[PDB]
């Protein structure tokens, strides 16, 4: 029950994100074991069926921040239910206001429903696992590798669908929403490309068919760039320090021609 309050402080009508104070709260909780973190979700969930455009935008944004910075055992559990956000029909008709954030929060909680997809899917969050060399991505075989990236891929998508203007970023709770989106992009964005590199060192030692995958891969991932810049511009605009927008310019982006003359090669006699 008091894990039940905090969720409803944290998802009131104020017109802001939650309140720190509470996120760290409920972030302490899902730490404790002795917490029953499905009842924390019910309280969650059960928030989002308020007709407020406010509570509900705030739930799912409390809901993000314990994916980021909760323990794991919180994507978890939300991963293993057959069902997360049913918002898709939301529409908050009090007032303009309502209806400008009920697209919002639409497309929001179906970027959150695929981040738990995508952990149920792979059993990691791309977000936080080791990087580098000898990371995650990286390292990964070839068999699993063409399964992943398109995961990373699908996940992707569903955050750049957001597709919020930056005149559009006109109050708090919004602007909260935001501010995880742009944290998990890049996070989500550094995994992608690792996936990305490891594909090209592997390409053209792969099966005719790997490389067929690995060819459309490619092609998704070159598009998707151009997304994930338009969202980093996003992100300049309204004014975030430049020093944590992440450089894409040695993403490995000229390789097109290559892969194809390689497959075509293979698709000759």
């Amino acid at each position: 029950s008091a894990v039940s309050k905090t969720v409803c402080k944290a998802t009131t009508h104020e017109i802001m994100g939650p309140k720190k104070k509470h996120l760290d709260y409920l972030i302490q909780c899902t730490n404790e074991m002795n917490v029953n973190i499905p009842q924390l979700a019910d309280s969650l969930f059960e928030r989002t069926t308020n007709s407020s455009w406010v509570v509900v935008f705030k739930s799912l944004i409390t809901t993000h921040h314990l994916m980021v910075y909760g323990n794991e055992r919180f994507i978890q559990y939300l991963a293993s239910r057959n069902t997360l956000f049913n918002l898709s029909n939301f529409l908050d008709k009090s007032g303009l206001q309502g209806y400008d954030m009920s697209t919002f929060i639409r497309r929001y909680s179906r970027y959150l429903n695929e981040k738990a997809v995508s952990y149920r899917q792979v059993a990691f969050d791309f977000t936080k696992v080791k990087r580098g060399a000898d990371g995650v991505m990286r390292t990964m075989n070839t068999e699993k590798l063409l399964k992943t990236v398109p995961i990373i891929q699908n996940q992707m998508d569903a955050l750049l669908d957001f597709n919020v203007n930056s005149n559009e970023l006109t109050n708090g709770v919004i602007n909260a929403a935001f501010m995880l989106l742009f944290k998990d992009a890049i996070r989500l964005f550094a995994a992608y490309n690792e996936g990305i590199i490891n594909l090209l060192e592997k390409y053209f030692d792969m099966k005719k068919n790997q490389c067929k995958e690995g060819l459309d891969i490619y092609k998704k991932f070159l598009t998707r760039m151009t997304r994930i810049s338009e969202f980093l511009k996003v992100a300049e605009q309204v004014g975030i320090d430049r020093g944590d927008i992440p450089d894409l310019s040695q993403a490995p982006s000229s390789l097109l021609d290559a892969l194809e003359q390689h497959l075509a090669s293979l698709e000759g006699k």
